[PDB]
């Protein structure tokens, strides 16, 4: 196949990111060879969901994605069973121990208001907490609630520019940008 | 001997966990590859010890369970010779420097008003704090005096609904549950 | 699922093959967790395949199991269009240097007698040479040209004879000889 | 050409540290083994840097020195693209993301109160927070805002009388004070 | 020489603790193959000092002993000449940078007030704090000033009693006793 | 207990070898803290056994010694059943698959004749190969045939006479050599 | 710059390789973000010159390449005033402990004859072997001595074509061709 | 003390040679810091005797120059009653259990013939073999047996003209020279 956009998700991110994207994808029928704008999107969505939960407390969080969908849901289903919170319709990102609810974590590359509003249409859970980020620095938060301190958000909103600089910096931004 | 539940252990479990378990056992004359019932309990009270030590502060905690008998009746002593608590007459599983009293840690398959019950009958040393899991997400302490946060004990009862689920899935949970 | 075998494959083999396994079946539309039988051959496969390069001098072999598809071509063009050997039709296990050859490495759970002639009968570049083992002991290798030293060929069968056994210890045997 | 110096600061630093100084140096065409009173100043403004954003919490500091000029220039940008403070005029050593500022890092042989005036002639940018450490103790910072706890600056400057101390050991810090 | 305290000392203490405890020896003078009950008090002194200063915070202790005497005298004048303390006639083990002072730990196998009335009378620097700790459970600090929270410490003195019932559990605690 | 055979054997040999011995005695019924002259037969006799397939070639040995009663069976049979040597009565130390034939390695502390002469009688094998070592530097090979080369069994000696010497030197060879 | 080429070479070679190949060219004042082609060059010529030591024996070769410009003139030195070998005029790769003469690697993406036939023209030295291979699979050595055996050599070739291969899967060997 | 010397030690060895030529010359009432030029001496010969035993097969030679007196001696002893070889009056660098015999390594700053010859005339044992390197390149072997290949010993003078160029472009060969 040889895309530049591959070798640069490969440059780009951690190997061990790399990795559990690429079972995400092949877990759900997609090749990362071909599919590359979609490679470099679960391999920033992964990143920025354990960028979120290094934020806070030691115990706080218990990371859903980065699992295999049936482990995944094993351990929904013990939050649901331990806690009494309702077992959402579709797997959310992390569960806050703390606040006591499911995290959907979404990144997008065009205006944070459209992604939420279609995230939510979706999740009718209704108590899962929705984090939306942008690859211009803006977020948008359930309740206007944002979980975390705001240094540990300006920290994955610094990262998401940057990821977007490296990017157009190889003339593969624009093609990134219209793949969403 | 060839045992669904002992490769399911070996897997379930950190390795160290298992030699940890195995060493107990053997210490007290009973073979894993045979008792696997009882393997995969020790495995189980083993992580929730550890887990439990894992909350709070970094020097808050002595772990006692996991040492061979006769070293942690040694530390067992240390801690009644500096702090001044009387010598309990069982080992117990940790003893807490902040609270100063030692912890016996239970983990049941049935409810855990019984278990506790049957524990608190036999320290009669009184001053040993009891804490109680079960596999269905419930908890007991001594006092209603939990010591540590929520969400330490919460990461605690969803991994303990986590290996519920994986025992029942390979039909080795009802055998489980009918043999403590 | 929760299959018997799944956890004694993932216990019986170093973790690095069960994941090259996981990745190979993945690649061709296949659940090691349904097809746990299947499981414990591409694991078997690859083992013998790895102790098979491990036989002879440090160059000698050039591994081409364990490769993702595409990449596995690519070593098999590079090794065709230095060398001149013709290229296979079918992707072969490993190269030899010191022979100059190609090599297909088998291993059956039926008679050795009929997998090298079904072995055999697909592969029309003649060329390649084929070494097939079974789970009895017995090996058979084209021209009689056994490739290795008796040690290195001797290790293998042991190894193979072993996993026999832990899977007949487990009443996994037989399904696992029932279904090649 | 067999400096002194030069065997010094390789005995002195930390490894990590020397390749940075020295990368940092060619990039900017200079090299450690003639300008060796230099190779000593940027890895002692280095190791500064370093323990400096070391105090404070884990996600408080971006660490902009120590990267190629390319890539902090990255951060920066990606840095001012989110929060929205002013792109600096000059590369800065770190951004504070509790204050929302950039911070120049300065280690002077001379009196704090020279270099801090030079560094604040320099930096146009206004924004951006200096803080001036010296061989003998003493540090200036703007608006007497220092940043950190003074057990994490302490520390700071007990090094850097360390690196001086070492220095006139080897009858070598004269000429290390004689060329700022 | 074949002692059974040395063979004991290299069981019971880290070995990086008893390679520093044998430099530091050898530095005065001393061999502990033959002043065996020398040699271990010094690892109990080494280890006591380590355990100390992982109590607090991260930047809180500047290490002074187990550094050679020359380098430990070293940052003994970059303390001085960075924060004003004067300097002590006598090697400390410890510069608190919260309080401003320099800690002498002190392990006595006799009662704790003789041994800090010998302290005391030894350091004539006055502003040095003495800690005093013994292999009973028992300490004293100056002006009741104990440093550290009630937990660190009480780790430290339930450490000394393990090896006060490890060594009489050798017959080794008796001539250990009679040699201070 | 408090033996200083303990404390020496738990330095004398490496900690990988200390823990194969003590869960060998332990699946035999026996306590290392007690029968601390056995104990370090255990290791001697293991770490003998490493040394002696550490000689030769890589694939050369099989290595019974050290796995657990069920597993060395286990391998031995599957040995047996891809050679076709026959089983033997009691489990050996190693196979060459060199020779094709199994190897019982011994270590003595009276005269290599009295051992050779009783291991032989116990094996009604026949076909497995004994090697007999002394701690005082003598050998004995069936057939006179000893398998690996000099330097390799003269470095197996040497070990064993240092053993002797650091044993001596405490006072504990005596009581070792009169308890075989 | 984003060179589909630079992110190309950083997935292709080792770590290691890449950073010495930077180191190389910044040293000769060159820029891999800009001449991408040429760093390409460089790692393959380094990887070639590592697989090349690899081939022989332990203390077969020295290997010149890779160090620095200084360092690489002592050890030329070192071995030139240890033997009594010609200094030559330009830095050769490796220097052959068992032939006795310095070895030049070539690696060429045009014909082998034309680059060795300029490599002969520069080195007056005369006694320096030349080694020259192409990414085609040919090869070329001084008196038809190709030093190493067969198979080392042909594993050269092979990794020289899976370069070739994957740079024109990215339509990026056409430039690397026209640029030599 | 601040010796360039001993910056340079530090900065051309591997630090675990330094730590045990810092161990040996202690053991012997030598201080590093002072006799730095003795310092280099006792690191260069350390590393020559650990490059000669790496020449060579795996367990040709017993290395006796690292350890500490007394151990030294204990494996002496155990070599000269396991072979029967005479006990030498001074303690040897390595055991040749090829050769059978003891080997001193003698690397000398003044002619080769000369410190032989001095070796010699201590070393009443006569069976023991002396082997001396020289930081000009010759060598001198009893019997002109040198032991090991060409290769390994070329290695070695490569090395010792190596420093021997570092120590004159710092100054500091001269010093060296005229100090043996
Ligand atoms: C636990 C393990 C993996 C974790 C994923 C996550 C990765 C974490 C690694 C940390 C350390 N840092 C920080 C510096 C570089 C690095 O490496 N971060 C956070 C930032 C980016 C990154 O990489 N964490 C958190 C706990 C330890 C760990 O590694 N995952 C994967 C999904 C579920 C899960 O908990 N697990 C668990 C079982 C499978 C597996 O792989
Ligand atoms: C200290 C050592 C072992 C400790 C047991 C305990 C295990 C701990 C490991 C941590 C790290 N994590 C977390 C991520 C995976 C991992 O590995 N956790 C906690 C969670 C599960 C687990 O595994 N801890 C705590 C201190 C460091 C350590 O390892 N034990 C054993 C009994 C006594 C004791 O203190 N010791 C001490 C001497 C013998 C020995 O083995
Ligand atoms: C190179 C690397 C993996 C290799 C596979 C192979 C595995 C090898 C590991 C050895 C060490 N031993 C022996 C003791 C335990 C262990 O671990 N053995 C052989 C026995 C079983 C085993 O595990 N080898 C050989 C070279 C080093 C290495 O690891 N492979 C995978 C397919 C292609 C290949 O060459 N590669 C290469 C790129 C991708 C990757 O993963
Ligand atoms: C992240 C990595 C390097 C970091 C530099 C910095 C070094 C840090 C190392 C710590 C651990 N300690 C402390 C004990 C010894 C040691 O080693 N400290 C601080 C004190 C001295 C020192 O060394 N940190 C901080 C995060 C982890 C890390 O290592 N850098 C380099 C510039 C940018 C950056 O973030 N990166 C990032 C990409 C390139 C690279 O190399
Ligand atoms: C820094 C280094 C050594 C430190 C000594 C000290 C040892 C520390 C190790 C920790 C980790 N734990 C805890 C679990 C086991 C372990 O290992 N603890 C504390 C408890 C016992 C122990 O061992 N610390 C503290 C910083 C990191 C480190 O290792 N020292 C030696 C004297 C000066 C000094 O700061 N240094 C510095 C230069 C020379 C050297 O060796
Ligand atoms: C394989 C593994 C352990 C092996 C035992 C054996 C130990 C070997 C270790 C080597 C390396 N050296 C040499 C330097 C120090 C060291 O460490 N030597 C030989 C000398 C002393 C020693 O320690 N070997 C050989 C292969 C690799 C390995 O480690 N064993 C244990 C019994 C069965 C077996 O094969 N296994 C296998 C499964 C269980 C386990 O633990
Ligand atoms: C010694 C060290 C680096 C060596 C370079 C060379 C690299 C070697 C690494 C081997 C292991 N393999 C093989 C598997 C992957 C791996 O990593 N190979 C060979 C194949 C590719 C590769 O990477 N070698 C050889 C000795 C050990 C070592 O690493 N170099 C660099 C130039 C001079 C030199 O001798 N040195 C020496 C001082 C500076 C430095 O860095
Ligand atoms: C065994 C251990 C240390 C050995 C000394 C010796 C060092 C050896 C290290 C090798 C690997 N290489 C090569 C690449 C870099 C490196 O590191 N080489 C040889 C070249 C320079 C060097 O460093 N060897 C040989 C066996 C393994 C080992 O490390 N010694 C010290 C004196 C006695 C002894 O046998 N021991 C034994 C007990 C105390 C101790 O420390
Ligand atoms: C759809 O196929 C895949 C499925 C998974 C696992 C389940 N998916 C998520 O969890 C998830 N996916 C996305 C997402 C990413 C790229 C394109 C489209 C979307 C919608 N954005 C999330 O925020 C999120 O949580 C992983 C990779 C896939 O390619
Ligand atoms: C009884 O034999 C063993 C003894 C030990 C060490 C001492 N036991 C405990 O500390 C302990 N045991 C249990 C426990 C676990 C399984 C079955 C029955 C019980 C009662 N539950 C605890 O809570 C606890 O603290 C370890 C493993 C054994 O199999
Ligand atoms: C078929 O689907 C898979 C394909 C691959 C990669 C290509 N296959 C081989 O290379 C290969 N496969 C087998 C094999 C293994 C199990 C069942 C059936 C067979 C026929 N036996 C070989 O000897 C061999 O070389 C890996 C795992 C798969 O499940
Ligand atoms: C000038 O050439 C180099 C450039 C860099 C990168 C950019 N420079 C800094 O960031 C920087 N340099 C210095 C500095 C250090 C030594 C002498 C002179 C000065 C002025 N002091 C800082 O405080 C600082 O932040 C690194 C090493 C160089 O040698
Ligand atoms: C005296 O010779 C040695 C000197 C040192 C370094 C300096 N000494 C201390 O720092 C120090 N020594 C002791 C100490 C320990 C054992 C016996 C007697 C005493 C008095 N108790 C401390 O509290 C302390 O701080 C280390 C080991 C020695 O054997
Ligand atoms: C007997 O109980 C134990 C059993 C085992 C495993 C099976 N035993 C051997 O394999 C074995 N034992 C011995 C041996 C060692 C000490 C005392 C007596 C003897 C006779 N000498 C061998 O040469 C040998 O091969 C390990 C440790 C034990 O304590
Ligand atoms: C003398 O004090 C020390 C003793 C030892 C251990 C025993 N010495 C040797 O083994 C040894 N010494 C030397 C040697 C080295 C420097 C100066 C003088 C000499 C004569 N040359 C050898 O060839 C050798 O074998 C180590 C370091 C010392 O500083
Ligand atoms: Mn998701
Ligand atoms: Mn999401
Ligand atoms: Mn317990
Ligand atoms: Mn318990
Ligand atoms: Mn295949
Ligand atoms: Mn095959
Ligand atoms: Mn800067
Ligand atoms: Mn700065
Ligand atoms: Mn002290
Ligand atoms: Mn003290
Ligand atoms: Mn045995
Ligand atoms: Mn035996
Ligand atoms: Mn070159
Ligand atoms: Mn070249
Ligand atoms: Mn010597
Ligand atoms: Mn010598």
């Amino acid at each position: 196949r040889g895309s530049h956009m591959e070798d640069f998700v490969r440059q780009c991110f951690n190997p061990m990111i790399v990795e559990l994207a690429e079972k995400a994808m092949k877990e759900y029928g997609e090749d990362p060879k071909i599919e590359t704008n979609k490679f470099a999107a679960i391999c920033t969505h992964l990143e920025v969901c354990f960028m979120y939960s290094d934020g806070g407390s030691k115990h706080r969080f218990e990371i859903i994605e980065g699992r295999d969908r049936i482990m995944a849901w094993t351990v929904v289903n013990s939050i649901c069973n331990t806690t009494g919170v309702e077992k959402p319709k579709f797997l959310p990102d992390l569960y806050d121990y703390k606040e006591n609810r499911f995290i959907e974590i979404g990144v997008t590359r065009r205006e944070v208001h459209i992604y939420y509003l279609e995230k939510a249409n979706k999740i009718k859970s209704e108590k899962t907490h929705i984090h939306i980020f942008s690859f211009t620095g803006e977020e948008m938060a359930t309740k206007a609630d944002y979980t975390l301190d705001e240094e540990s958000r300006a920290r994955i909103k610094t990262r998401l520019f940057t990821i977007r600089q490296e990017m157009a910096s190889r003339s593969l931004w624009d093609s990134f940008r219209q793949s969403e």
